[PDB]
């Protein structure tokens, strides 16, 4: 759910929206629920570039996108209640059907994007991206059909065109100049490991220092003959400086094509460090739980913290022993570290984590990476005993 964490951000979309109505409803009031829509249109392209400020202000990368999607279904009622009551299926002028492209485009888009499923990411991707197409044809029927009430010194010339430079550069930026300006971090592959049957560990040497804090996530694009080039995202697994570690499980094409044919000397770019889940900003007592390659953030922190400063109680559960990753390493840090207690679970033979039982720290931060199913009941069961104990979670997709 949302919290404080993000007002800031939830603010910015009810002043969006506050200042558009009574925009509209001091000059143009037959058109509150178009040009609503018009500003709603543009903070789902806003909520798409990415940017620091939009992580700060809404949290989470996943709270973003899920704000993104409520953009998007009030953008699309809002025009679906518009082409009812001032149109039909298709318009008379010009400036009517560039209207009525642009809804079918965008509710074309919409269904789709809930086709995941049957759909390559890429593919996905590639279709989702004609809602630019489909914004700037709505921006076309707006400015025809306004002329000069849109084009003069006014409050509602101002606000129009503000939203909408603001979408149409969004759009521009995430679509055209995201994935070329914006992965400033240019490595080399220079060691790979694979840790078990299904999981490769990737170490990078990079041309800058990269910065981050233990239990963030960065995109990752790979330059190599048979590798796609979109950006993955990938928990960092370690590194400090020029240095970087990513450990890839194989879940589908493009990690399996990682685990398989990747080779030392190829080249990768970074953009920069996502995430919500900062480890050492946490109480001092902390206990972390990691599902398979969710084990992933902590290693970080335990590679680049030799002596432990937390009082933590990690429990990593996986699917046989043939899936487990780090087991020595983990050794080692809890021979090392005495504050540090480890609990591993082999969920084929000794069942599921179950809290029912097991004590919490008073004062605690409970960090969460995994599987989401098996999360939540974590969850709910440490809330029922102890409802103040700070809880973070961080999953493994955004749609
Ligand atoms: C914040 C975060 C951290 C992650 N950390 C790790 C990690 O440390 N180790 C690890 O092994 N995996 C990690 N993942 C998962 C990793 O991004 C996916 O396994 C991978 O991108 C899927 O590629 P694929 O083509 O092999 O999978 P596919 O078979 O194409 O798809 C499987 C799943 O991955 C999703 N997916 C596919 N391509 C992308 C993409 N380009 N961007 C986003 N999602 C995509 C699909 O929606 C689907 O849910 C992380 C994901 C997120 C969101
Ligand atoms: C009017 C409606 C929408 C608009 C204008 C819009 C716009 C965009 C744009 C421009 C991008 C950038 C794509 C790229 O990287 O090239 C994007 C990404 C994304 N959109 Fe939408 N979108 C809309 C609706 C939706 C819906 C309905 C969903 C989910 C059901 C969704 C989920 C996502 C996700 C998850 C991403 C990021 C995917 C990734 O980069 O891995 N959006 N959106
Ligand atoms: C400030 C924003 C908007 C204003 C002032 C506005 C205004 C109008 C007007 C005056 C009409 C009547 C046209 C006619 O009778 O021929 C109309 C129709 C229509 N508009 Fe908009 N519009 C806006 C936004 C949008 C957007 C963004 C879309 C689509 C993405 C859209 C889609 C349509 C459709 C489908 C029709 C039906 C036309 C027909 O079939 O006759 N409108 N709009």
């Amino acid at each position: 759910e949302f919290s404080m964490k993000s007002v800031k951000g939830l603010l910015f979309i009810i002043a969006s929206f506050i200042l558009t109505l009574l925009t509209w409803m001091n000059t143009s009031p037959q058109f509150m629920i178009p040009g609503l829509a018009l500003t709603s249109l543009s903070l789902t392209f806003i909520l798409a570039t990415r940017l620091p400020l939009l992580e700060s202000w809404f949290h989470s990368l996943e709270k973003v996108y899920t704000v993104h999607k409520f953009t998007a279904f009030l953008s699309i009622i809002l025009l679906i209640f518009h082409n009812f009551s001032m149109g039909g299926l298709w318009g008379s002028r010009l400036a009517a059907q560039f209207g009525n492209l642009a809804i079918y485009i965008f509710a074309s888009i919409i269904l789709v994007a809930y086709l995941g499923k049957y759909i390559q990411y890429e593919a996905w991707r590639w279709i989702h991206r004609l809602v630019y197409l489909a914004y700037i044809l709505g921006l076309f029927h707006i400015y025809m059909i306004m002329g000069n009430r849109l084009l003069t010194f006014n409050l509602l010339s101002f606000l129009v065109g503000s939203y909408a430079l603001l979408g149409l550069l969004a759009g521009f930026y995430i679509i055209f100049l995201y994935q070329k300006i914006s992965f400033p971090y240019l490595g080399k592959i220079t060691h790979l490991k694979r840790l078990n049957h299904d999981t490769r560990e990737i170490q990078i040497h990079l041309s800058r220092p990269f910065n981050y804090q233990s239990g963030q996530f960065a995109f990752l694009k790979i330059f190599q003959e048979g590798f796609e080039s979109a950006p993955h995202p990938f928990s960092i697994s370690g590194g400090h400086g020029q240095t970087l570690y990513f450990t890839v499980k194989t879940s589908g094409d493009h990690t399996k094509n990682i685990y398989d044919n990747l080779q030392a000397g190829s080249k990768v770019t970074l953009d920069r460090a996502y995430g919500h889940m900062i480890i050492e900003e946490g109480r001092e007592n902390q206990v972390w739980i990691a599902g398979g390659i969710g084990i992933t953030p902590f290693i970080s922190y335990i590679r680049e913290h030799p002596i432990l400063d937390k009082q933590v109680h990690f429990y990593y559960s996986f699917r046989g022993d043939e899936n487990a990753v780090y087991l020595d390493l983990l050794r080692n840090y809890a021979q090392k570290n005495p504050n540090f207690e480890l609990h591993l679970i082999d969920s084929t033979k000794d069942g599921y984590l179950n809290f029912e039982q097991k004590e919490v720290p008073e004062h605690a931060t409970v960090y969460m990476c995994g599987p989401i199913s098996m999360m939540k009941a974590l969850a709910k069961q440490i809330k029922k005993q102890n409802p103040k104990t700070e809880l973070i979670y961080e999953g493994f997709k955004f749609k």
